[PDB]
């Protein structure tokens, strides 16, 4: 079975903090709460680094919910033809699920099905088969802990496995798990999709998670994304799931994410101004 | 001085051919000619590969003009803190210029100012200064051969040096050469620009070259690019320069370029259909009285 989802608006941690130190965690949770988000999305690329007790304390202090996203790396790539590397991926994904479970969360999303970043060539049948089997194992592990997994479709420079919602849905057909969902991100859609509606309408109840990012990943409404068409499509399918505002500036750097995402430019410096305008922007389109 | 530019529409070689063998050169030049393009843009990532005499004969046979684009690689990266790698870059750029000159061409464009692809971190002041100095030396070499150079602004995953038109213009001011121009590409703009007009309007006469690519680099008008604003901008600055249709499908693969551009998807397989529809699309928006 799937676990409950609700329409709720979140902020990604990199809007506020490049780390999850006591100070970094507080800055991000306080920032999301101040802006009036329902949840913070924690970037769990190293799930062993996060102090669960400290994080639970901060979420209670600020009356805030948490979901988690991550990308794997070459060392943890579940697409790998090296079985030791796939096993390191399974291990990281189980640890991320355990952290989310300890925080009382219900959603593990993002690039959980491969290494986030540049592949040297196209995926083989083996790469894909390895990824599908890894997401079956992860879905089954998460199901015991009341957690849905949401497979984020990202652009060609960030994966060779799935670059469109339609490809994502075909992948999910092969996974065939009730608690495995599609995750769409307007920034990635802006590059790869034939308009901003087709993949949402095709996905229907299988769309489990949404990222809102401008074309340049900066202030919403200052770039090229057709948000009107995207939000109309969400209304058509009566979408009732997480919507995270996601934005990257050289102002706030995570050394293990920011260089992978090639965030060379400062698109903003005022985290509170950006987040506050992002939430208002999203609520207006709902 | 700058060298003459004209409003002309071209097709990128990779629409037809992944190499420049006799058969490959003919397929691309015949293809560009059959679609009704004014010129072919030859990908010179390895300028020592080109049979110049064969290519000159083909361009004459089909009454077609040629421009050239390229990207450097790690071994030829003019941003490098290794002077030996910068020297290899200078040498490749000179050879590309020599090929274009022999073919009677006037435009060397694309990612001529760094290695095309993913950088592991942001560019240092030294990376940028090395690139600027290299583009000055290239501009001066090209100027003796009647050639303009056009620095192609590309997205964050393909360079760390310049990702917007506005960044391109500041870099170009540091180069300070009259035959050096900004080169904008709607595919890259779709990621990095605040709308499709700002950089064009800011560039004015400094815009020397244009690439037309859909958001996904497939059929024009099947993606997300606001071409209406882009072409409105070109009209407002009375743009008079090359406009190349550029498209990448796994159907046609240059091993030197296709994997760097992460072309994982086949968005087309009929070169003539893609190129014919692209020319129609571009012509309509150039004459579009709006
Ligand atoms: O869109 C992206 C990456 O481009 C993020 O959503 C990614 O999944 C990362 O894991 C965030 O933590
Ligand atoms: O836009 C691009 C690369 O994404 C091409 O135009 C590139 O500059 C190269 O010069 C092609 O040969
Ligand atoms: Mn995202
Ligand atoms: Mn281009």
């Amino acid at each position: 079975m799937a676990f409950p989802k609700r329409l709720e608006i979140g902020g990604h941690a990199l809007v506020w903090s490049g780390d999850w130190s006591a100070a970094g965690a507080r800055k991000a949770i306080a920032g999301a709460a101040r802006a009036g988000f329902d949840y913070i999305e924690i970037a769990l690329l190293d799930p062993w680094q996060i102090d669960v007790a400290l994080t639970k304390d901060l979420l209670q202090e600020y009356n805030l919910r948490a979901h988690a996203s991550l990308g794997l790396s070459a060392a943890t790539d579940v697409t790998s033809t090296d079985p030791a590397i796939v096993a390191k991926g399974d291990e990281l994904l189980r640890k991320a699920t355990d952290v989310l479970y300890a925080l009382g969360g219900s959603e593990l999303c993002g690039v959980i099905y491969c290494a986030l970043g540049k592949y040297p060539g196209p995926a083989s049948r083996e790469n894909r088969a390895n990824s599908v089997a890894a997401m079956q194992r992860l879905a089954d592990y998460a199901a015991d802990k009341g957690i849905n997994i949401d497979l984020e479709v990202v652009n060609r420079y960030e994966t060779n496995i799935m670059n469109t919602g339609l490809e994502g849905l075909a992948f999910l057909d092969e996974v065939n798990r009730p608690n495995a969902f599609l995750h769409l991100d307007t920034y990635h859609m802006n590059i790869e999709e034939n308009g901003m509606a087709k993949s949402v309408l095709a996905a229907g109840d299988r769309l489990g998670y949404v990222h809102i990012g401008e074309s340049h990943r900066g202030y919403l409404g200052t770039g090229n994304v057709d948000f009107a068409s995207f939000f109309a499509a969400l209304k058509q399918i009566d979408y009732r799931g997480p919507i995270t505002f996601e934005s990257f500036s050289s102002e706030i750097v995570d050394p293990k994410l920011s260089n992978t995402l090639c965030v060379w430019r400062n698109l903003w410096h005022d985290s509170d101004d950006l987040a506050g305008k992002a939430l208002e922007f999203i609520k207006q389109r709902l």
